[PDB]
């Protein structure tokens, strides 16, 4: 197989841009600015879930406000039923009524005020746990916006290169075109400079063999590395 000194240049630029569109992939995956908003994300998440907490707690206290509420009507109702007022010989019976009445409406306001001032309390961390959410929120936002802008950079990135590559490929014969591509296939670069003694593709040092005909090999022929198979370029 042979192949012209010109056309081996370019396929060493070729490999280059694919080299390049390799690491603008894998940046991809490995974003600083999702990093960020992975962190930003959950942290959002822990005050969301203590947000959800403290209202089932608001739920329970509202709860037992309600069955406070609900004595104190009953017991202020049982004094107006029974402040029509007609024997007066019962009457001291219904006179011992109100002074029980009396006595459980002032047992009931230590429990609700022991309910009202600990609900107070809850909404007072849960309004900090709100001004906390939401700066995350707006940070996330950034972080998001932020992330996406840096999608749209390696996507114009990956758009150049792709067009180079282009231009590339239409320059070398396709015969040498498919014995790269054919080594990419095998998981390695498909072609890399033979970087004085070692290959520039698998980068092992090559036997004191090997070399004596590669460096006797002509220069329009093309040559593979023995241990990954990828062309060697001298050029
Ligand atoms: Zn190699």
């Amino acid at each position: 197989m042979k192949a012209e000194v010109s056309q081996q240049r370019s396929l060493l630029t070729l490999s280059e841009v694919d080299a390049e569109l390799a690491r603008i992939a894998h940046r991809g995956k490995n974003l600083a600015e999702q990093k960020r908003l992975d962190e930003l994300t959950a942290q959002r998440g822990e005050v969301n879930d203590r947000l959800a907490a403290l209202g089932i707690a608001l739920e329970d206290l509202d709860a037992q406000v309600a069955k406070y509420e609900s004595e104190i009507d009953s017991v202020r109702q049982r004094e107006d039923r029974d402040r029509a007022l007609v024997g007066a010989k019962q009457v001291t019976e219904i006179q011992h009524e109100l002074e029980t009445l009396q006595r459980r409406q002032a047992s009931l306001e230590e429990q609700l005020l022991e309910v009202m001032e600990r609900r107070e309390e809850l909404m007072a961390e849960r309004s900090e746990e709100l001004r906390r959410v939401d700066e995350l929120q707006t940070e996330l936002t950034e972080a998001q916006q932020a992330r996406d802008a840096a999608l749209v950079e390696l996507d114009q990135a990956r758009h150049q290169c792709a067009t180079r590559r282009d231009a590339l490929v239409n320059a070398i014969d396709d015969q040498l075109v498919e014995l790269y591509e054919k080594q990419r296939a095998r998981g390695g670069a498909g072609a890399g400079p033979l970087q004085g003694r070692r290959c520039g593709a698998c980068r092992i040092e090559i036997d004191r063999g090997e070399i004596a005909r590669i460096t006797a090999a002509a220069d329009d022929d093309v040559v593979r590395c023995p241990e990954c198979g990828a062309i060697l370029l001298r050029v």
